[PDB]
């Protein structure tokens, strides 16, 4: 008796005192104090205020700077758009519901806000995967006579939308479901409930393997094989000081990317390990929602790492911000 079940929701609080209400109808202040809902709102405001300009400025400077519109950069524009789906489909909605203390848009808004928030983060995820595959193909040259062009870059972008739809869409048609999560102001995939009518179990396994394990293996193989290729080539040109400098910065950048991906990936595995073991107990409105809580920040630090630290974009954006000068 950990929570209160209802049609289209699961509140992580016991109704033995009769105070639980539908997360679609009334504030959930038994889950958390009003000021904690405010701090949830303040966190969404921070994400909006950092995440909109950075990701929008990424799209804007690409319009103003011809050098950025290369095919290898398409997937980074895709990342920028995905983060904007997170900012507007997710963070902005959640700022609004947060300040009511429940999901005021009803179950219909739940499927909508759950779709677009989930799609956004899933496109971002697979953009980091596709970018690693592309960099691996361009550097390690696994295919004999191959040249990466506009057509290949478009396939990569389309591929992320297919993978994101492969996660975000089934809950609208009967495999898993969208429900309010945590403090009941955002909607998402149901990992909290063994809903047999929508076969929640097999979807969690499908998510764990296809949308969690596979991304880690591809990112690690590709980038590891790339660092290996760059390090062997540098080893054969050791008197080229710039080749050595270029080798160090590629390695340093792969480490930053992979570490930043683990900062978002390991919390889910940490919580996962707390459900493989420690299966019996109940989970508060914060337990499985801690990884989701902190993964939202990827809408800010991913463009900082992949776009803002890109030597090209950085100078482009400085010129754009500075009305053309410097
Ligand atoms: C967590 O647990 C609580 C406690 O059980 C649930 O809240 C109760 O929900 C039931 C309905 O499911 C509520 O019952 C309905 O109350 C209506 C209003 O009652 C108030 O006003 C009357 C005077 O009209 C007072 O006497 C009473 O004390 C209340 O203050 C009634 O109009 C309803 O009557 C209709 O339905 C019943 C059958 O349930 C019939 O017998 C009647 O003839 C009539 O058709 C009904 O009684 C109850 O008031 C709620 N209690 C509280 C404390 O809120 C939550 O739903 C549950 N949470 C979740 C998420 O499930
Ligand atoms: O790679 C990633 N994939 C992500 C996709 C996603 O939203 N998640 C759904 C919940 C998920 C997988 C992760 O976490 C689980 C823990 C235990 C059992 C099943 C699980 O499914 C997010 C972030 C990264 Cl870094
Ligand atoms: C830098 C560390 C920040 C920690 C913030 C913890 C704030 C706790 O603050 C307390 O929380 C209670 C919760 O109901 C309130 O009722 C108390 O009035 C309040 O003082
Ligand atoms: C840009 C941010 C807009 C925030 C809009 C918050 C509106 C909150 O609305 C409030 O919700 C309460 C229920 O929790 C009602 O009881 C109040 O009457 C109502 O004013
Ligand atoms: C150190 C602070 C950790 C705070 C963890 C808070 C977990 C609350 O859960 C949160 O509820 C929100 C409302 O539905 C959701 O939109 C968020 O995705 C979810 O993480
Ligand atoms: C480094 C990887 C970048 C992308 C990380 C995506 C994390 C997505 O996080 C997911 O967001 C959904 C919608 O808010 C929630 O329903 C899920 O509970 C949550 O895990
Ligand atoms: C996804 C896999 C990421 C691969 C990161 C490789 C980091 C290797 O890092 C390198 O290791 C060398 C070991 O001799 C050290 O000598 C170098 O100083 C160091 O740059
Ligand atoms: C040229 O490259 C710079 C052009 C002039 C920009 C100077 C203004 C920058 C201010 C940005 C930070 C504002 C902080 C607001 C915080 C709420």
């Amino acid at each position: 008796m950990c929570g209160t079940e209802g049609p289209n929701f699961y509140v992580p609080f016991s109704n033995k005192t009769g105070v639980v209400r539908s997360p679609f109808e009334a504030p959930q202040y038994y889950l958390a104090e009003p000021w904690q809902f405010s701090m949830l709102a303040a966190y969404m405001f921070l994400l909006i205020m950092l995440g909109f300009p950075i990701n929008f400025l990424t799209l804007y400077v690409t319009v103003q700077h011809k050098k950025l519109r290369t095919p290898l950069n398409y997937i980074l524009l895709n990342l920028a758009v995905a983060d904007l789906f997170m900012v507007f489909g997710g963070f902005t909605t959640t700022l609004y519901t947060s300040l009511h203390g429940y999901f005021v848009f009803g179950p219909t808004g739940c499927n909508l806000e759950g779709f677009f928030a989930t799609l956004g983060g899933e496109i971002a995820l697979w953009s980091l995967v596709v970018l690693a595959i592309e960099r691996y193909v361009v550097v390690c040259k696994p295919m004999s006579n191959f040249r990466f062009g506009e057509n290949h870059a478009i396939m990569g972008v389309a591929f992320t939308w297919v993978m994101a739809l492969a996660c975000a869409a089934p809950p609208l048609v009967g495999w898993s479901r969208y429900i309010p999560e945590g403090m009941q102001c955002s909607c998402g995939i149901d990992y909290y409930t063994p809903h047999e009518e929508t076969n929640n179990e097999s979807f969690v396994i499908y998510m764990f393997v296809v949308h969690f394990i596979i991304p880690l293996i591809v990112i690690f193989f590709c980038y590891g094989q790339l660092v290996f290729t760059v390090k062997e080539a540098a080893a054969q040109q050791q008197e080229s000081a710039t080749t050595q400098k270029a080798e160090k910065e590629v390695t340093r950048m792969v480490i930053i990317m992979v570490i930043a991906f683990l900062i978002c990936w390991l919390p889910y595995a940490g919580v996962a390990f707390y459900i493989f073991t420690h299966q019996g107990s109940c989970f508060g409105p914060i337990f499985m929602t801690i990884p989701a809580f902190f993964a939202k920040t990827s809408a800010v630090y991913n463009p900082v790492i992949y776009i803002m630290m890109n030597k090209q974009f950085r100078n482009c954006m400085v010129t754009t911000l500075c009305c053309g000068k410097n």
